[PDB]
């Protein structure tokens, strides 16, 4: 009922709004300035990633990359607003995440980072250590 | 396939960048830059504003007012740029529209007005009178 043509040009949408957020936050904090892009984006934006009908189309698009930088530090090397950072890790625990997705896709490294930082909350290094949990378990299942 | 709330969701979503794009264009005449929101996102918004999963939440969400809107002169009182005049009224002529919608939403007034306007090409003045024909017929038929 909705055509794949249609689930295909969202799902590349959402993909190019992403990485169009990430590099005006970035910029912007390289200019000394807060970054509010991803904080008034990530509910709307997490909602969308957690699209059963979508998250086929965008995690073989490579959507892993756009949640992973914005999981990254920022220029000045602070990190994302806590709320970004709960929320996305929320998105990865929900979304069908297989071998194949992390093989190709870098996020198990900051997800990893995550889960050993220790300027982290106890709540989300639990949430990431979880996912990396879930994720040794499918890479290494029979 | 798509959950009834994703659908509204991703309505919403291109109601609101709809609305944002129009409006950054209008700040963007006035101050004497050229508008290039509309242009470079018409064919993309074009596209999923014909989705059919999507036309029913679109339509009932009023997205007729933001294709209005788009369609509308600039502060300047300068026509959009012919491909977008000509993109949404293609829009407009595959879409479902019935009485309903035209009924709310003054869509039918610019769409009018293009039918009549001296200043506008014989495709595009013939295109709007086809749709002003067909939404004519929607409006009275038994
Ligand atoms: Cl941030
Ligand atoms: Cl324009």
């Amino acid at each position: 009922h909705m055509d794949p043509g249609t689930v295909l040009e969202i799902s590349r949408s959402l993909k190019k709004r992403m990485q169009d957020i990430l590099k005006k936050d970035n910029a912007n904090n390289l200019e000394g300035r807060p970054a509010t892009g991803k904080i008034e984006n990530v509910e709307e934006i997490s909602d969308i990633l957690m699209s059963k009908a979508l998250q086929e189309s965008l995690l073989d698009e490579g959507i892993l990359d756009e949640i992973k930088g914005w999981l990254e530090p920022l220029p000045d090397k602070s990190m994302p607003n806590i709320k970004i950072r709960k929320r996305l890790l929320d998105v990865l625990k929900t979304m069908k995440i297989h071998k194949e997705h992390l093989v190709t896709s870098g996020v198990g490294k900051i997800v990893y980072f995550y889960s050993i930082n220790p300027k982290e909350s106890k709540e989300v290094r639990a949430s990431a250590k979880a996912l990396v949990q879930k994720w040794t378990n499918e890479v290494f299942k029979p």
